[PDB]
């Protein structure tokens, strides 16, 4: 919860610390697949999901 | 360490905050592998591993 998502001009998913601004590539072992969506979330296909 | 793993009722391995009741699947990302085993572990297949 101490990190931020946010996309690039590519459209890639990267994640940031709120203390200091160093983005890194968000891969596929820093999500939890939950049932249920919100409002609030970004829309995707698996294409474009985190590797 | 702050988590508890637990059986849902298929069978499926959940882990869960001792904080608040906050049940997720768990995935092999979540696992350190050892060498020994002790006693009250319970005793599982790969076949029924987490994905
Ligand atoms: C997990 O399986 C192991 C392997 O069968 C069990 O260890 C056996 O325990 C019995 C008593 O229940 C002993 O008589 C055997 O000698 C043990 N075998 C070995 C190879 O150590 C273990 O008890 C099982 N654990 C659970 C929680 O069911
Ligand atoms: C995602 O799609 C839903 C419908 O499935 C729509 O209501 C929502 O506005 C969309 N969200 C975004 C961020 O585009």
């Amino acid at each position: 919860v101490q990190l931020t998502l946010f996309r690039n001009l590519d459209d890639k998913f990267y994640l940031t610390p709120r203390t200091m601004y160093q983005p890194r590539v968000a891969t596929i072992s820093d999500f939890v697949q939950i049932e249920g969506c919100d409002v609030l979330f970004v829309n995707a296909t698996v294409i474009e999901l985190p590797g």
